[PDB]
C-alpha cells in the first residue's frame, strides 16, 4: 500500500516484536561501544515515535525517510565523538553521503573481550526470572560483535535460542540437553556467518561471471523443471541481490530479497512445485525459506546432452554466437540432471567443455576434435566419489571421535607448521562433515560435504591468512574456488620439518581431566596429539596408536586413584618416558 509514513510502513509489515528486534540488532552493529540500557532506551524511543507514526501519519518526522531517521537518532548520541571520534563527523553530511559514512565506520573487529558462557543454571534462572532482558542483552553482546551479520538471520537464530532455552531448562539435566544445542547453534551461526562473507569475497575476487556460474548450476539442481530462460532471470536478479547486500545497506539488502521472494512466489508454476508452503510465509521468512527449498524432481523424459552438445554439427556455431549462454544452457542441463553432484564438481565439467570448444573449434575438423569430451568427465565425478566412500567407510569404522583424531594426525603431518588451536578446531570440524554427510545415502552426500567443507575450509583460510605460517596453505586458499578443496586433498607430507622440541609441560595433565565435559576433556587430549605428532613426526600411525593406548590406560587408571593428582605427576612421567623411547 501507500503510505506518507515509512516507518510506520516497515513496522506494520513486520511486527512490533520483529521491529524491535532489528531496531536492536541495528544499533548495536553501527554503535558497538555503546552499552545496553542506552540501547534498550534508543530501541523504545524509536519503537514508540513508530507508533505514534502508525497512530497519526501527518505527524511530525513520520513522513521523513527511515535512513533519516536512522542517522538523526545516531546523530542524538552525547558520546559519539568522545567515543566513535570521526563518526561524529558523519552527522554533519547530508543523508544519502551520511548513511554511507556511518556505514563505513562500522569496526569489523571491534576489541570487545570474548562473550563468556555463564553456567546453565545461571542461564536458566536469568531466562527464567526476565526472559525478554536475557535473550535481548545476548543478542546485543552478538549484534555488537558482529557488525556484518544479515540481521533478519541473526534474528531467525535468536529465535532458535530462545526455543532451545524453552526446552532444555525444563529437562532432567539441563546441561546434557542445553550445551549440545548451543554448540550447534554457534556452530551453524559461525558458518552462516562465513558463507555470507564468502559470497562477497567471492563476488569481488572472481566477478559476476564466475558468480552467476555458481548460481545457474545450484538453481537448476533445485529447480529442474523451470525452462532454462526462467533460471537465467533467476541468477541475474539473484546476482544483484547479493551485489547490493554486500555493500552492507540492511534496508536496501532486506527490499532486494523480498522483491526477489515476492517474483518467486508469484510464478511458482514456471519454478517449482516445492514453494507453495515458502510463499505463504511472513514477510523475513519468505526469502530464507526460499533459500533452502529442497530440489524439485526432475522432469521424466529427459534427453541425452549427447545431442546438443556433442552430436549436433552445429555445436560450435551455437556456441560462437552467444558462449555464455550456450555454456549456461550447457551447465543448466547437466546441473538439473545431477542434483547429486557438487555445484564445484559441476563447474569444473562446464570449465572443461568450455576448455575443449575454444580449442575443437579451431581445429579444421571440429565435430571430430570434440567427439569424445564426455570421456574427460568420468575423472572429474571420480575423484570426489572416490573421497566421499573412503572417508565415510573410515568414519563408521572409528566413530567421531577417533575419525577426528585419524584427521589430526593426516592434517598435522601435512601442515605440521599450523598453530595447535586451528589443527584441532579445522579436524574436529571435520570430522563432523563426516558425521552428519555420511549418513546420508549417496544421492545426498556430494552435496553435503561440499557445503559443509566450503565453510570449514574458509573459516581456516581466514584464520591463516591473518597468521600466514605455509605457503601451501597460501595457495590452496587463493586458487579458484573450484580448486580450491583438490587443492587441499593433494597436500602431501611435510618430509621437511624439523620436530618441535619437547615440552614436558605440553605433555603434563593434571586431575582436572577426570571431571571436565566429555567435548572439554577430548578437546585437550587432541591438543596433546597434535603436539605428540609434531615433536614426534615420523611416528608411525601404529607406533602412535601403542602411546595413543597407554595414554588411556594412564588417565583411566589415575581418575580411579585415591590420590589423583600425584598418580598423574608419578604415572604421567613414566607415559612420557616410555613414549619417548618408544618414538625414539
Ligand atoms: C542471536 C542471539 C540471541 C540470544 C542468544 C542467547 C544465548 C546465550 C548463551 C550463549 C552465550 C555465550 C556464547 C556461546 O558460547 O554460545
Ligand atoms: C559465541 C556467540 C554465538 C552466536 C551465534 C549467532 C551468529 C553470530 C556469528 C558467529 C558467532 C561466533 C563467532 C565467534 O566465535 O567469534
Ligand atoms: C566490505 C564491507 C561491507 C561488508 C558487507 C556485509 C555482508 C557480509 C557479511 C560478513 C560477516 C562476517 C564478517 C567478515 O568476515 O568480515
Ligand atoms: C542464495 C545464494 C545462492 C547463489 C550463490 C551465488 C554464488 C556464490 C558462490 C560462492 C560461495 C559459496 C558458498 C556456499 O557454498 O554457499
Ligand atoms: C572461476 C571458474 C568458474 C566456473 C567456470 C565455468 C565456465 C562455464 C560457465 C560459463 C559462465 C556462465 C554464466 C551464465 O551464463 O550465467
Ligand atoms: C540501512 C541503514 C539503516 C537501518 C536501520 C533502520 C532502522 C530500523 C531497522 C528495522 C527495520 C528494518 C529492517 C528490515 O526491513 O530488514
Ligand atoms: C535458492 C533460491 C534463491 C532465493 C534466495 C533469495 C535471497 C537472496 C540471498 C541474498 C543474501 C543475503 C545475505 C543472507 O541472508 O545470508
Ligand atoms: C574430511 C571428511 C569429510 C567427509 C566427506 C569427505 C569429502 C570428500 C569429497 C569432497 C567433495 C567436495 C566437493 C568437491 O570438491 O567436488
Ligand atoms: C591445517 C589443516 C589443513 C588440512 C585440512 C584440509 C583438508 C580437507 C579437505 C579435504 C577433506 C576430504 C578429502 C581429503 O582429505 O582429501
Ligand atoms: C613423546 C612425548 C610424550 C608423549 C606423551 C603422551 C601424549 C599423547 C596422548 C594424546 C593422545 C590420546 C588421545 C586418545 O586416543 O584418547
Ligand atoms: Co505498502
Ligand atoms: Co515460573
Ligand atoms: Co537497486
Ligand atoms: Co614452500
Amino acid at each position: 500500500d501507500a503510505h506518507k509514513s515509512e516507518v510506520a510502513h516497515r513496522f506494520k509489515d513486520l511486527g512490533e516484536e520483529n521491529f524491535k528486534a532489528l531496531v536492536l540488532i541495528a544499533f548495536a552493529q553501527y554503535l558497538q561501544q555503546c552499552p545496553f540500557e542506552d540501547h534498550v532506551k534508543l530501541v523504545n524511543e524509536v519503537t514508540e515515535f513508530a507508533k505514534t507514526c502508525v497512530a497519526d501519519e501527518s505527524a511530525e518526522n513520520c513522513d521523513k525517510s527511515l535512513h533519516t531517521l536512522f542517522g538523526d537518532k545516531l546523530c542524538t548520541v552525547a558520546t559519539l565523538r568522545e567515543t566513535y571520534g570521526e563518526m561524529a563527523d558523519c552527522c554533519a553530511k547530508q543523508e544519502p553521503e551520511r548513511n554511507e559514512c556511518f556505514l563505513q565506520h562500522k569496526d569489523d573487529n571491534p576489541n570487545l573481550p570474548r562473550l563468556v558462557r555463564p553456567e546453565v543454571d545461571v542461564m536458566c534462572t536469568a531466562f527464567h526470572d526476565n526472559e525478554e532482558t536475557f535473550l535481548k542483552k545476548y543478542l546485543y553482546e552478538i549484534a555488537r560483535r558482529h557488525p556484518y551479520f544479515y540481521a533478519p538471520e541473526l534474528l531467525f537464530f535468536a529465535k532458535r535460542y530462545k526455543a532451545a532455552f524453552t526446552e532444555c531448562c525444563q529437562a532432567a539435566d539441563k546441561a546434557a540437553c542445553l550445551l549440545p544445542k548451543l554448540d550447534e547453534l554457534r556452530d551453524e551461526g559461525k558458518a552462516s556467518s562465513a558463507k555470507q562473507r564468502l559470497k562477497c569475497a567471492s563476488l569481488q575476487k572472481f566477478g559476476e561471471r564466475a558468480f552467476k556460474a555458481w548460481a545457474v548450476a545450484r538453481l537448476s539442481q533445485r529447480f529442474p523443471k523451470a525452462e532454462f530462460a526462467e533460471v537465467s532471470k533467476l541468477v541475474t536478479d539473484l546476482t544483484k541481490v547479493h551485489t547490493e547486500c554486500c555493500h552492507g545497506d540492511l534496508l536496501e539488502c532486506a527490499d532486494d530479497r523480498a522483491d526477489l521472494a515476492k517474483y518467486i512466489c508469484e510464478n511458482q508454476d514456471s519454478i517449482s512445485s516445492k514453494l507453495k508452503e515458502c510463499c505463504e510465509k511472513p514477510l523475513l521468512e519468505k526469502s530464507h525459506c526460499i533459500a533452502e527449498v529442497e530440489n524439485d524432481e526432475m522432469p521424466a523424459d529427459l534427453p541425452s546432452l549427447a545431442a546438443d552438445f556433442v552430436e549436433s554439427k552445429d555445436v560450435c556455431k551455437n556456441y560462437a554466437e552467444a558462449k555464455d549462454v550456450f555454456l549456461g544452457m550447457f551447465l543448466y542441463e547437466y546441473a538439473r540432471r545431477h542434483p547429486d553432484y557438487s555445484v564445484v564438481l559441476l563447474l569444473r565439467l562446464a570449465k572443461t567443455y568450455e576448455t575443449t570448444l575454444e580449442k575443437c573449434c579451431a581445429a579444421a575438423d571440429p565435430h571430430e576434435c570434440y567427439a569424445k569430451v564426455f570421456d574427460e568427465f568420468k575423472p572429474l565425478v571420480e575423484e570426489p566419489q572416490n573421497l566421499i566412500k573412503q572417508n565415510c567407510e573410515l568414519f563408521e569404522q572409528l566413530g567421531e571421535y577417533k575419525f577426528q583424531n585419524a584427521l589430526l594426525v593426516r592434517y598435522t603431518k601435512k601442515v605440521p607448521q599450523v598453530s595447535t588451536p586451528t589443527l584441532v578446531e579445522v579436524s574436529r570440524n571435520l570430522g563432523k562433515v563426516g558425521s552428519k554427510c555420511c549418513k546420508h545415502p549417496e544421492a545426498k552426500r556430494m552435496p553435503c560435504a561440499e557445503d559443509y567443507l566450503s565453510v570449514v575450509l574458509n573459516q581456516l583460510c581466514v584464520l591463516h591468512e591473518k597468521t600466514p605460517v605455509s605457503d601451501r596453505v597460501t595457495k590452496c586458499c587463493t586458487e579458484s574456488l573450484v580448486n580450491r578443496r583438490p587443492c587441499f586433498s593433494a597436500l602431501e607430507v611435510d618430509e621437511t620439518y624439523v620436530p618441535k622440541e619437547f615440552n614436558a609441560e605440553t605433555f603434563t595433565f593434571h586431575a582436572d581431566i577426570c571431571t571436565l565435559s566429555e567435548k572439554e576433556r577430548q578437546i585437550k587430549k587432541q591438543t596433546a596429539l597434535v603436539e605428540l605428532v609434531k615433536h614426534k613426526p615420523k611416528a608411525t600411525k601404529e607406533q602412535l596408536k601403542a602411546v595413543m593406548d597407554d595414554f588411556a590406560a594412564f588417565v583411566e587408571k589415575c581418575c580411579k586413584a585415591d590420590d589423583k593428582e600425584t598418580c598423574f605427576a608419578e604415572e604421567g612421567k613414566k607415559l612420557v618416558a616410555a613414549s619417548q623411547a618408544a618414538l625414539g
